[PDB]
């Protein structure tokens, strides 16, 4: 489950489900994605990762760890065609992930577009990525803050079904969908 | 910081587009990303060499360009962007992101910039402002030359709007930076 | 070097291949031919990673591709192929390559590989199986959820032929490494 | 960063172009915008290397390519343009920013150049004299042997412009920089 | 530094005589390859020097030749389009012969599907190609062993005049084609 | 030094060229410009590599592949020129640029060259030579197979040349070279 996210982004079977992976393997720093993508799900990965990349000390990754490795995005089926911005905070989830040996915690799916500035910005298509995840079996599902009008137009049914979170940052994200906290050492106070 | 609002040509006509720029470390790579066209994409270029050559007086380190990459992006990432009209923007970004210095996010720019670093005038003016005024923003720097193209603009619009008619772009970077570069 | 029997799409003949994979002194440059589709050319990719994750476990220097290049071919040369379904071959006779452990002449193979190492399953087994069949091939790899579809294929193909579903590629390397 | 006033040929047809160069600190890449066509992008080629290879006898660091990246470009960004005929300007505007003579601005230039320094002629040399003349440029440099297409330029924009009929790029130089190089 | 074989592939105007030229000159490792060659044709050029640098140590090549060699393959003539793997073989026959010094022998074409494993594969169009042989004054042709069906349709007299040699591997086509024993 | 007088095919009609070169302080770069076809720029590649393989015995430090920048341009810029028949012009005015030997005036040279350094014939004959002719070139090197093709010159033509029949690279340096 590290480097596994379960993104909703469109591809050419309607604004379905896609499951993306995400590999760190020893090499020089080369980064490669695959997948039938198009060119707008490619500039995701690369604006999730100078995510990743910007905000690497407060996520423990060292500079001189990531330059000796390569990372491969890669999102089966392979032959089926996909593309959108809206993979692009589940692109950075698992960036973080593989980059950290964090588990991504399981019937968790995400959609939204990835700024630089780890702003989530609002998708399209709400509704048929939802009747995707609802034929999924997952529960909680990421949405932006700013597609939150958008639900009342869900089924119920749906609703009730899906622990819903609306988010607005990147930092929410990381943290409802990691096993371990990504972000800063965990500081006990008592009052 | 590394966030400019722009005025520009998108796929539905002039906008307000928000510039991000990051700069990590790396080995002088540039990347652009944004649907941009490829005049978009070389006024990016133009930009940074502006940056490159005023380096050292604007207190960057004249070497940063070996040992950082540079992400110059332009959201929403699949909506079609082109023309010249961000390069005063894309400029200032870089500048902002090379040294930490805050946008002050009331400002809205357009013009086109040359490698000397002079503004240059830019087409469509009104739907640009009309874009800003809507948008909320304050304050909108323009092309010297585009001070003509004001009258064809609702005056109720320029009212709400302080315009400065800029030349070059010391001016541009002294008008919408924080501190003083 | 590695080669593994591979069941996958092409545009003419038969559907059955030889994924040939070569180790070589080099810089770490990744080579891929065979008239070969863009979705093929990122099963290697994939089917690479895959190998390159595990190279501890696989008994492979984890910095063996620092010094090392590899070229992985499909002949027929001229003829045009594509789809995912050479993934595990392709995995497999990596794995041989750089091991040294060679794969097993009467196995073929076929199905889609994942990053994590699962096996998905393809399109037209039918034609596949034929292909395998008409090769002399003893025993098919195949993917597990790609079971429900050897109701459709005849019996004396059937008869002729040992079908391993597989699930994972540990499955696959267990069962086509010698 | 040199400037030169070119006259070339854009989408719009031959025309003034402003013709820009900048040296920067990098390691020897080079860069060229503007919307140009294949055919310009190789007459900076060519024009760079006639300064390389003339580097010492023009008081330049003969290893000056070295530790430093070009970026030639010739707004407006957005206007197409191509052919040679801004071969010359593009060398002049190099050996101008490698070694601080500035440009004359009361001189436009236009002309093919070669490797050996030889200016060849050019086409549509009325349209480009008319656009010198609309924009109030003096001296003009032409190849010499555009000197008899001359007399198919309206006599009146002729005897308004002092022209110098040139064959190699040490007359270039020497009449449109400013010290003598 | 130059090593030349003459190939049996596919032109333009059919299948011909190629002369195979190969160039190992001081340098970084970088591979080149001209002669209007399409793609099926420049990948088998790849397989082919992939096959030589699997295989180096037991070609009596040093196994790093590579880091400090740059290699031009090139097929004239210049502007005729070339294309498919049927000068696989002669491309890596041509290949060793630079790569160690031994020199092809003159009187010898051969036309074959290279694979990283080095075994030869059969090819198309046999006829036009043992012609051109014939024309061309070839008195030796190395084929694919699974060419054989093929020598059938040859007319009589162009086959009394070939020597023909069935291979099914590259081993034998370096013993047959090379001066010195590979 | 560096320029020498080829005989090609270009857009206008085979014609004489103006081929230069430089060599610069550099790392190793090989630039060619001048609206060249595909086939022209590989005959430039197929010439740098006849140069690199006989450096040595040409007096040219062999490293200087790696210390210098090389630029091939073929003026007038816009003016699309291919084919092979510049490939001994090229050879030329690289050993030129190279070893600081000039290459003789009044002499032009069309022909196809080979890795092996042999000269291949080329096409359109009569219209190269008339080129030649109106440039005012005293000698002109052609293939040796073109011989044939010089019964269909006019008389005065041939008269005004000096033609040469070559076979190989090394008559062509001889005969243009001082």
């Amino acid at each position: 489950r590290v480097g596994q996210v379960t993104g909703l982004a469109w591809t050419e079977v309607g604004g379905d489900l896609l499951t993306i992976e995400t590999a760190c393997v020893p090499g020089k720093g080369k980064l490669t994605y695959t997948g039938s993508l198009g060119e707008v799900m490619q500039e995701s990965i690369q604006a999730a990762l100078t995510v990743v990349r910007a905000r690497a000390e407060k996520l423990g990754i060292n500079p001189d760890f990531y330059e000796k490795r390569d990372i491969h995005v890669h999102v089966p089926e392979g032959a089926t065609p996909k593309d959108g911005p809206a993979a692009g905070i589940a692109m950075c989830t698992a960036l973080v992930s593989c980059l950290t040996g964090n588990p991504v915690r399981a019937d968790v799916a995400m959609t939204g577009e990835i700024t630089l500035r780890g702003q989530v910005l609002p998708i399209g298509g709400l509704k048929e990525k939802l009747l995707a995840a609802h034929r999924g079996g997952i529960k909680t599902v990421l949405i932006p803050f700013e597609n939150k009008r958008d639900l009342e137009e869900i089924p119920d049914n749906v609703i009730a079904d899906l622990d819903i979170h609306p988010v607005k940052r990147i930092e929410e994200v990381l943290t409802l969908a990691l096993q371990n906290e990504p972000s800063g050492m965990q500081v006990v106070t008592a009052k």
